[PDB]
Formats: structure tokens, C-alpha cells, sequence
DNA sequence: ATTTTGACGCT
DNA sequence: AGCGTCAA
């Protein structure tokens, strides 16, 4: 009752780009803009991987993972756009300097944290206390949340989509209490009108779309963002929950999507995350771990406490290949070779990282896969990274790894390897 | 033979 | 530290 937590003392919202690659690469190429398009990288096997993919193709069932020469056969006119090539290896700059752009615009309103290069949580609590100050006591109207679903709405005692969103806003409104400044319900709809104004900016600025999701904590505005894709922004208030909740689906809350989430379905033998409310929080820690169970425990309830985290750079810089089939790297020469340029690269990146930021990279991850390996990584080795050079970067990862080929012949490496990656992590102030 | 990324948890 | 999980 009186002392029961309900997780309702921030609003928190996520952005999340609309099929994000293939937004950048019609911005620049004005031909693709409207049109069924894809994101491929590489060419040469089955025309590509397709790794994003313009709403009007996913019409077609056009997906990631594809082969493009398959998506071709559910879409003959799909339009590609590829991913740009250096040193031998796909090179995702042009998405990493885009990201920049979005991440930048959405620090002019609040502490962000970088989830992913086209995701980012919003930390608008104080935001909004700020906006509803400065309101004083003004009701909401609806011209101020043109783009926004409220998660549940209309019901109880129009055929098209515009219509019925707009009878949810209406309903939602029309219940409000704006005299109240301390109304959960209050606060996620003025962080709703700065999410409107945040996406504006965004899309002002940079040609680029978002979806978008207001609630109390991240987990539920990552749920509520995807609920309306794309071009939209969802509301998900506290008391939405247990409706949302009794038919959704665990696997889809973030974090459930993979073998923790497949035991709590086996485990318990339940379906939806609602469900999860019949167990303590005992025994939800019995199955599951001190740590899971408490968040389990709670999340099913709406509830969840994890911060937005104040960091708008990634934390590593990273650059990797695969080398499948017949291209797995077999002579200490192709080894070579592919690690220098692995590292001019990743030189690249780490000198404008520096000149950007103010930080330097003070450790090299070296990870290698050798062919026949069930794991995806044979070996994760570090070493000192002292100097932003190629040469030193590829020879010390090449010492590090080069006990790994068995071959008594110097020249052969064996097992051949397929997949080579660096990594610079442990950045300090410069 | 999706590939190329990132973040965070465990021991 | 090195490995595993989960997510763009
Ligand atoms: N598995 C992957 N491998 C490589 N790149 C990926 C992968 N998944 C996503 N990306 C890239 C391309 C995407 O445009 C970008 C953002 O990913 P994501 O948000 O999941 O989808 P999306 O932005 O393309 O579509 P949408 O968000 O509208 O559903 O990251
Ligand atoms: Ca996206
Ligand atoms: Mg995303």
C-alpha cells in the first residue's frame, strides 16, 4: 500500500532510429529515398549480406540476415546500397559519423547514454519538472504530441489508423490531472511533448526519423518504442503494464531474448511476462540468481531501476573480419597481412578518436577463431597499447596470437583462421 | 558463408 | 584476466 514502491520517480525515454543505415544512405543518394532498399556489405557471395532494410521492403518480407540475391527473389526492384570498402574490409564510418550527428542533437536536452549507434536513452526527469514549472498549471493539448500512442488506448464503450491513435490521446488527456506536478501520469506526458520536440529537432537537423518510447525506466521505453514503429512515439504509463504485460510475449522484454529467457519459460512453464507475477521473489532467485531474480521480481511489475548512464561515446573501438569457407587465413603472410590491415584501421579510428575526445586507448584486445572451433572466439588475448601505430598494434597482436598455429612448418599456419579482431579499450584523459 | 560491431556479467 | 551472453 502505502510503502509499496511502483517505480514511477523518473521519465525515461529511448530513440531509436528508423532502418537506420538505409536512412544515411538515402540521404545521400536521393534516388533511393521512398523506395524498397537494403544495406548490403560484400558482394561477391549470393550479392551480399543484407544487414538493413527500408519499411517498404520489409513489405515484400525483405529481412536482415538475407542474402540480397534472395531478397531479390521476394523483391526484384529492391534498390542496395553497399557498404563502403577500405583496406579489404567493410568500413562502417559513414553510420559511426551519422550517429554522431543524432547523439549530438539529443545532448542539447538531456544527459544521454549511447544503448547502440542509432539508440540512445533520455534521462527527462528534471526536464520535465523544468517544463511543468514553467507550464503553470496549463492543460496539454493535443497539438503538442502529434506523433504519440498511448500504450492501451482508446478503450472501453473510425477504421483508420490516424483516427484511432488520436481517440487514445484524446482519452489520455482527457483524464489528466495538470494541477498536480507530481503525477507519474502527468510526467511521462511532458516527457512525451520533449520527445516530440527532441525527434523534431533530430529529423530537422538531419533528414533522419526515430520512433521513440516515454516511460518510468529504459526497459519499458525500449518495449514502448517498438510498439509503433516507424515515424511514431509510444507512451507506456505504470498502470498500462498489466494489460501489456498479460499477453507479451518474455522473450521480447530486453535482456529475455536469448537462454535466460528461454530457462524462464521452461523453468516455470509460463508464456508472458505477466505471468511472472505468481512467483516470489524467492524463488524467482532460486531459479535464476540472487541478482536476475530481484530484477525479474520486479520488472514483471513495471519496475526497474537500472540508470541512464551518462556516456555518449562507445567505450571500446573495435575492427573485425571473418574469413569463411576457402578464405580462412593459412600462411603467416595472409596472417600478417590482414592483422596491418586490421590496425591501419583501427589507427584511424583511435588518432580522430583522440583528436575528438580527449582520451587514448591503453589496451589491445587481440582475438582470434581458428577453423573447426565450435566458439566463435579461439583465443582473446591482451597487450599493452603504448603507441597509435599500425605496424607496432599488427606485430604485437601477431606475437600474442602466433603460438596458436600448431604447424611444425614456420610458413603454414594451422588450423587456418577465420576470424581476426582488435580491439582498443581502458581509454584515459589526454 | 550473415558480418561487423558494442556492453556488461561471471569467475 | 579470459570467457560468455545479449543486443545493434
Ligand atoms: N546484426 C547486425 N549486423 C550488422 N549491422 C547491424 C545488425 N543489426 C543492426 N545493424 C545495423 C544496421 C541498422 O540500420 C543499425 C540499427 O539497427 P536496428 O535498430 O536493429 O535496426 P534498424 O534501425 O535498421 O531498423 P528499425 O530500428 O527501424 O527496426 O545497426
Ligand atoms: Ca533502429
Ligand atoms: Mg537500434
Amino acid at each position: 500500500g502505502p510503502h509499496m514502491a511502483t517505480g514511477q520517480d523518473r521519465v525515461v525515454a529511448l530513440v531509436d532510429m528508423d532502418c537506420f543505415f538505409v536512412q544515411v544512405e538515402q540521404r545521400q543518394n536521393p534516388h533511393l529515398r521512398n523506395k524498397p532498399c537494403a544495406v548490403v556489405q560484400y558482394k561477391s557471395w549470393k550479392g551480399g549480406g543484407i544487414i538493413a532494410v527500408s519499411y517498404e521492403a520489409r513489405a515484400f518480407g525483405v529481412t536482415r540476415s538475407m542474402w540480397a540475391d534472395d531478397a531479390k527473389k521476394l523483391c526484384p526492384d529492391l534498390l542496395l546500397a553497399q557498404v563502403r570498402e577500405s583496406r579489404g574490409k567493410a568500413n562502417l564510418t559513414k553510420y559511426r559519423e551519422a550517429s554522431v550527428e543524432v547523439m549530438e542533437i539529443m545532448s542539447r536536452f538531456a544527459v544521454i547514454e549511447r544503448a547502440a549507434i542509432d539508440e540512445a536513452y533520455v534521462d527527462l526527469t528534471s526536464a520535465v519538472q523544468e517544463r511543468l514549472q514553467k507550464l503553470q498549471g496549463q492543460p496539454i493539448s493535443a497539438d503538442l504530441l502529434p506523433s504519440t500512442y498511448i500504450e492501451g488506448l482508446p478503450q472501453g464503450p473510425t477504421v483508420q489508423k490516424e483516427g484511432m491513435r488520436k481517440q487514445g490521446l484524446f482519452q489520455w488527456l482527457d483524464s489528466l490531472q495538470i494541477d498536480n506536478l507530481t503525477s507519474p501520469d502527468l510526467q511521462l506526458t511532458v516527457g512525451a511533448v520533449i520527445v516530440e520536440e527532441m525527434r523534431a529537432a533530430i529529423e530537422r537537423e538531419t533528414g533522419f526519423q526515430c520512433s521513440a518510447g516515454i516511460s518510468h525506466n529504459k526497459v519499458l521505453a525500449k518495449l514502448a518504442c517498438g510498439l509503433n514503429k516507424p515515424n511514431r512515439q509510444t507512451l507506456v504509463s505504470h498502470g498500462s503494464v498489466p494489460q501489456l504485460f498479460s499477453q507479451m510475449p518474455i522473450r521480447k522484454i530486453r535482456s529475455l531474448g536469448g537462454k535466460l529467457g528461454a530457462s524462464v519459460i521452461e523453468i516455470l512453464g509460463i508464456e508472458y511476462m505477466g505471468e511472472l507475477t505468481q512467483f516470489t521473489e524467492s524463488q524467482l532467485q532460486s531459479h535464476f540468481g540472487e541478482k536476475n531474480g530481484s530484477w525479474l521480481y520486479a520488472m514483471c511489475r513495471g519496475i526497474e531501476h537500472d540508470p541512464v548512464k551518462p556516456r555518449q561515446l562507445p567505450k571500446t573501438i573495435g575492427c573485425s573480419k571473418n574469413f569463411p569457407g576457402k578464405t580462412a587465413l593459412a600462411t603467416r603472410e595472409q596472417v600478417q597481412w590482414w592483422l596491418l590491415q586490421l590496425a591501419q584501421e583501427l589507427e584511424e579510428r583511435l588518432t580522430k578518436d583522440r583528436n575528438d575526445n580527449d582520451r587514448v586507448a591503453t589496451q589491445l584486445v587481440v582475438s582470434i577463431r581458428v577453423q573447426g572451433d565450435k566458439r566463435l572466439s579461439s583465443l582473446r588475448r591482451c597487450c599493452a597499447l603504448t603507441r597509435y601505430d599500425a605496424h607496432k598494434m599488427s606485430h604485437d597482436a601477431f606475437t600474442v596470437i602466433k603460438n596458436c598455429n600448431t604447424s611444425g612448418i614456420q610458413t603454414e599456419w594451422s588450423p587456418p583462421l577465420t576470424m581476426l579482431f582488435l580491439c582498443a579499450t581502458k581509454f584515459s584523459a589526454s
